[PDB]
């Protein structure tokens, strides 16, 4: 799956995340999330606060309401399509997913 991460300054990182691998997982293989994780990626922290293109959010496993309550626990501007990068699984069919990461991931 083609995985691009859009930072703030406009710089991007294109990876290859296989099926079942979460963006937070491959970000550790290319050295991108190098910031440790509180919920260890178990959907329970705002460490992976990022904005996923509203084109893959309704296609990738949109977690039930358990996250919708955590999404209301970040320090950055939430978005209708906000998402906790760890609770996401990439797939070759969803190749081209664009992720937007803010300066305040908290
Ligand atoms: S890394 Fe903890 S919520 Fe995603």
């Amino acid at each position: 799956s083609k995985v691009v991460y859009v930072s703030h300054d406009g710089t991007r990182r294109e990876l290859d995340v296989a099926d079942g691998v979460s963006l937070m997982q491959a970000a550790v293989s290319n050295g991108i999330y190098d910031i440790v994780g509180d919920c260890g990626g178990s959907a329970s922290c705002a460490t992976c606060h990022v904005y996923v293109n509203e084109a893959f959010t309704d296609k990738v496993p949109a977690a039930n309401e358990r996250e919708i309550g955590m999404l209301e626990c970040v320090t950055a501007e939430l978005k209708p399509n906000s998402r906790l990068c760890c609770q996401i699984i990439m797939t070759p069919e969803l190749d081209g997913i664009v992720v937007d990461v803010p300066d305040r991931q908290w």
